[PDB]
């Protein structure tokens, strides 16, 4: 339900809503900008900046820690209790349940980038507050310290390399950070674009594969076997921390600084956080996901939370939510502040964390086919995998059974391929 006649695409800053007096509440997961210690532009300054030329739309922020479960949560209440979030794991289907349509997508394909990632029936339901890419974060004097001169671009290189820093430095090769469910899903980002190359992987090849998990015996350096194999022989070689069941995100940002670990497998979203923990912000640096395909590497470019706007206000209260998210949009200099690509679509400028880039071909999933949006949705729930959904509990798995030599990672991997083999078969 769009109760406000207007679209995304027809506001116009600063003399549409100019007459709105109310109070929007936004829930994000940032809980770090939440707070006036934040070493960065905090939410408060944002608003601020805001507030100079919509000083008669408030907004309070919540923020919540585990926002993933928080945010579907309070989406599932279906009420009035909140005018935007950042859009948790549901499926492209029922976007219109819950989320205002900020237009059409091919009106959104004219002023915003990932137009038709939270779409479904040719509407947008969501816009990314930033794009970012899947690579992997480093600390370049580690590295250094460790004799490593070239970025290692193959899951072979990448241990070698990951060796070397373990034998000849105190750093923690890569860093699990196993108890945040998110940092773990995360590695789920990488299997698509990254290890294949192909933009139909995530949405059309992956949930009409029966086996997509298994190593590919032509390039068995790519496909998501390779990046589960990653995570699994950092731990099983004893290249990540001493007790994954300690890990603890904030301080982990602050070490990785301190060059007290090496790497960290996260989006481009996290390279500002990890500059801002502490001094050496210019040891900090960015690489793509240590894959080659046919001699290229590949990164997906995706978008990091998406604003989504509630259905159930009303009239005066979507009005400004949209003008604030496209004030964030186009105005806030959010994206270029937190690491990452404007989604605005009159600007580009590829951000500075991204050198190490120069040669990777940047790609964005392709849709689904017509009629099969809901398919990579439904092999997912019927398999009970959660590909890129926040089902970072497999995850973990690996983890426990790599550091506790439970399984090897062709039985791991075997076991999903199950799962996910009667999935497909029932879709
Ligand atoms: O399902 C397949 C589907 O994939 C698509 O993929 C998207 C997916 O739908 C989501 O949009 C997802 O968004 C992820 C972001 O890209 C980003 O990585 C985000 O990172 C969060 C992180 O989860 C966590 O909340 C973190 O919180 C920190 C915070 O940054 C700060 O440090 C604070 O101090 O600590 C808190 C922790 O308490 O913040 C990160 C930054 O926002 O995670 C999102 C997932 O939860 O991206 C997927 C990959 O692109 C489409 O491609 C589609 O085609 C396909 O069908
Ligand atoms: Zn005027
Ligand atoms: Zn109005
Ligand atoms: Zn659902
Ligand atoms: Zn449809
Ligand atoms: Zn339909
Ligand atoms: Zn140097
Ligand atoms: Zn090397
Ligand atoms: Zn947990
Ligand atoms: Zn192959
Ligand atoms: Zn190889
Ligand atoms: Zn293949
Ligand atoms: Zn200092
Ligand atoms: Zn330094
Ligand atoms: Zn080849
Ligand atoms: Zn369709
Ligand atoms: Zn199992």
């Amino acid at each position: 339900g769009n109760k406000t006649g207007i679209t995304y695409p027809e506001i116009k800053l600063g003399e549409t809503g100019k007459d709105i007096k109310t109070t929007i509440t936004f829930m994000n997961n940032r809980t770090d900008m939440n707070l006036d210690t934040y070493p960065g532009k905090n939410w408060k300054s944002y608003i601020e900046d805001f507030n100079k030329m919509y000083p008669n739309i408030t907004v309070k922020v919540q923020t919540d820690s585990n926002y993933a479960d928080s945010a579907l949560t309070r989406l599932q209440a279906n009420n009035d209790s909140w005018d935007i979030m950042m859009i948790p794991a549901v499926d492209k289907s029922e976007f219109s349940n819950y989320f205002v349509p900020y237009g059409e997508t091919s009106e959104m394909e004219k002023v915003i980038k990932l137009a038709d990632e939270k779409a479904y029936d040719g509407q947008t339901y969501g816009i990314a507050n930033n794009g970012v890419t899947a690579g992997i974060v480093y600390n370049k004097k580690v590295f250094e310290e460790a004799g490593i001169k070239e970025l290692p671009k193959t899951p072979e290189e990448f241990q070698a390399d990951l060796k070397l820093i373990k034998e000849k430095t105190k750093a923690v090769p890569l860093y699990t950070n196993f108890v945040e469910d998110w940092a773990m899903g995360a590695w789920d980002q990488y299997i698509a674009g990254n290890a294949t190359g192909d933009p139909k992987f995530m949405n059309q090849v992956l949930p009409t594969t029966k086996e997509p998990f298994k190593k590919d015996a032509s390039a068995p350096d790519t496909h998501p076997y390779a990046v589960y194999k990653t995570l699994y022989d950092a731990v099983a070689n004893g290249y990540t921390e001493e007790d994954y069941s300690t890990t603890d995100w904030e301080s982990s940002k602050g070490k990785m600084n301190n060059g007290e670990i090496a790497t960290m497998v996260l989006g481009a979203w996290a390279v500002p956080q990890m500059k801002q923990a502490g001094d050496h912000p210019d040891d900090i640096g960015y690489m793509p996901f240590p894959i080659t395909v046919d001699g290229k590497q590949y990164a997906t470019i995706a978008g990091d939370y998406s604003y989504g706007i509630n259905k159930n206000i009303s009239k005066e209260k979507q009005e400004a939510s949209m003008i604030f998210v496209k004030w964030m949009t186009e105005d806030s200099g959010f994206a270029k502040n937190e690491g990452g690509i404007p989604i605005k679509a009159d600007d580009e400028s590829m951000p500075e964390t991204y050198e190490t880039f120069s040669d990777v071909e940047l790609i964005t999933d392709a849709p689904a086919k017509e009629g099969q949006e809901d398919l990579l949705a439904n092999v997912n729930s019927d398999s009970e995998l959660g590909i890129n959904n926040g089902n970072g509990k497999k995850i973990q798995d690996i983890v426990v059974d790599a550091a506790n030599r439970t399984r090897t990672i062709d039985q791991i991997m075997d076991e999903w391929n199950q799962k996910w083999a009667k999935a497909v078969e029932d879709n």
